[PDB]
């Protein structure tokens, strides 16, 4: 999994299931603190699933996406 790390609203999301991410690649944007903050892949992988959408509420530790198992 990869998760949000602050309270806010998930401004936009750029992944989809079957997409590729790499550690530090942009994955979403979070709006909070009257600012916008990029959200990145904490690790590389294929996006197995996405758990959020644009404009949804999000929190510190709230899941953003899930990735391929190491066997893949």
């Amino acid at each position: 999994t990869v998760s949000i790390q602050m309270a806010g609203n998930l401004w936009k999301v750029h992944v989809k299931a079957g997409d590729q991410i790499e550690k530090g690649q942009e994955v979403a944007i979070l709006e909070s603190m009257k600012m916008e903050i990029p959200i990145v892949a904490d690790r590389s992988g294929i996006v197995k699933e996405v758990k959020k959408k644009e404009g949804d509420f999000v929190n510190e530790g709230d899941v953003l996406l899930e990735l391929s198992n190491s066997t893949q």
